């Protein structure tokens, strides 16, 4: 179920980087930059909602689960916090990029885990992976239609 979820994000992250690439061809290159921070800051913001409230499900379990699971949030935080540094379109654009591409990996990790686990250790925590995962998909597509609308006008 997570495993669905986490590869409907991937290529929602895929298709929303590739997109990225279409900055360039806005008519200034101040332009382009401020929409992108914007973006990215849209995003960033999103991504840190989900590490909240996942670091809170966490507290309720026990055990590695829990642990886990607090690592994980972490984790999604730090691939995120720096993104909208750059002072330049260039840097701006890479560290989206990038920013983007770890929380894809980070998810397909998780969702692994998971999965590997024969006890099912991680059924009680499953509802709320799973709302993270659409929570950071919409963020994605929200920042793909954005790219996309100001690249139509």
């Amino acid at each position: 179920n997570i495993a669905e979820a986490v590869q409907q994000l991937n290529h929602t992250i895929v298709n929303a980087a590739h997109e990225l690439h279409e900055t360039l061809g806005l008519p200034t290159p101040d332009e382009a930059l401020n929409l992108l921070t914007e973006q990215a800051n849209a995003f960033k913001t999103k991504i840190a909602e989900v590490t909240t409230s996942l670091k809170q499900e966490a507290e309720k379990h026990q055990g590695s689960v829990a642990e886990q699971l607090n690592a994980f949030a972490r984790n999604l935080n730090n691939s995120i916090h720096d993104a909208a540094t750059s002072l330049n379109l260039q840097d701006q654009l890479n560290s989206l990029q990038s920013a983007l591409t770890n929380v894809g990996h980070q998810w397909q990790d998780i969702a692994t885990k998971t999965q590997a686990s024969a006890q099912e250790a991680w059924a009680p925590v499953q509802s709320a992976l799973q709302e993270a995962a659409e929570k950071t998909k919409e963020a994605a597509a929200n920042l793909q239609n954005s790219i996309q609308s100001a690249v139509q006008k």
